DNA sequence: AATTGTGAGCG
DNA sequence: CGCTCACAATT
């Protein structure tokens, strides 16, 4: 499958990859709007854990 | 006083 | 390259 990373959805939700990786993980600091961009981010695009 | 960004340490 | 963990220059 496609390498889709942290980075490519991040960028497609308008957030840093630190932002989106805690949204998966070490989660502190997520805003209304910011949460709701990496969420449509995650579903559209086929985001692969690790790759 | 809140967040992103940068650092670095694991794989 | 890809990611969790942890910390801080900037705002
Ligand atoms: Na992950």
């Amino acid at each position: 499958m496609k390498p889709v990373t942290l980075y490519d959805v991040a960028e497609y939700a308008g957030v840093s990859y630190q932002t989106v990786s805690r949204v998966v993980n070490q989660a502190s600091h997520v805003s209304a709007k910011t949460r709701e961009k990496v969420e449509a981010a995650m579903a559209e695009l086929n985001y692969i854990p690790n790759r």
